[PDB]
């Protein structure tokens, strides 16, 4: 089932009210055919440099970062060209990102929430209509709709009561999330 962490600070805040708030401070990054920056806004991949079990973003607006974890891969400009896929278990939020390939892979100074059990799993050959394409694309650029989809009915999976529109601490008493010191 999915499973949820979020520090005692976001105890009265919505899922759906958290991650649109985390997206317009996170902003768009503008990784974008001919504005992509070596050194500004590629984020990286542990171990890297294409593939890994994370995927890692600080903002260019914030100090807002996420970490997409599982088993992921960046095609690049091999067929299809610039469609991340694979399967995404987790996504954390919050700020300053710290760490890289080289220094035991990537975690935030300041875990905020994360989601993790999310089972999704798109493959290659559907380029950049895969759902974890989607999810981690609209995380890059500003929009966690997709992401706020694939939440939502993970949630009513467990129980059709519980929504994008629960509090955390509803989701607690659900006995989903889990509150951690802010």
């Amino acid at each position: 089932s999915i499973s949820i962490s979020y520090s005692t600070t976001y105890s009265g805040w919505t899922v759906a009210d958290y991650l649109a708030d985390w997206s317009a401070y996170f902003g768009d990054v503008n990784h974008r055919p001919g504005q992509v920056v070596d050194g500004s806004n590629t984020g990286g991949f542990n171990p890297g440099p294409f593939d890994g079990s994370q995927y890692a973003l600080k903002s260019t607006a914030s100090d807002a970062a996420f970490i997409a974890g599982g088993d992921l891969h960046y095609t690049l400009f091999s067929n299809p060209s610039h469609t991340a896929w694979g399967k995404l278990d987790s996504i954390a939020l919050g700020d300053t990102l710290t760490g890289g390939a080289s220094s035991g892979g990537y975690a935030l100074d300041s875990q905020e929430v994360s989601f993790s059990n999310l089972g999704l799993d798109s493959p290659i050959a559907q380029g950049r209509d895969g759902t974890v394409h989607k999810v981690v694309y609209g995380l890059m650029s500003g929009d966690s709709s997709a992401l706020q989809g694939q939440i939502d009915a993970l949630l009513k999976a467990v129980d059709p009561s519980l929504s994008i529109n629960s509090t955390f601490d509803q989701l607690a008493a659900a006995g989903v999330a889990h509150a951690t010191p802010a």
